[PDB]
C-alpha cells in the first residue's frame, strides 16, 4: 500500500510563526502532511527576527530534524 511519509503542522509555541516554502497564506491551517524533505523557518511574531538554529527539514517520519529549538526573538 501507499506510505504516508510526511510531517504534520506544528502548533504555534511562542509569539511567532512559521516560514514555509511553496505555500502561500490563507492556507497552512488544515494540512495533512508536508512532503518529505521540506525545510521551514521559525520567525518571530510580526516582522521580528530571531537568532537561532532556525532550520527544520521534514523527515520520512512524522517529525522534523531537531524538534526542540528556543528561537530568541532578537532585533
Amino acid at each position: 500500500g501507499p506510505t504516508s511519509e510526511g510531517c504534520q503542522i506544528i502548533h504555534p509555541p511562542w509569539e511567532g510563526g512559521i516560514r514555509y516554502r511553496g505555500l502561500t497564506r490563507d492556507q497552512v491551517k488544515a494540512i495533512n502532511f508536508l512532503p518529505v524533505d521540506y525545510e521551514i523557518e521559525y520567525v518571530c511574531r510580526g516582522e521580528r527576527e530571531v537568532v537561532g538554529p532556525k532550520v527544520r527539514k521534514c523527515l520520512a517520519n512524522g517529525s522534523w530534524t531537531d524538534m526542540d529549538t528556543p528561537s530568541r526573538c532578537v532585533r
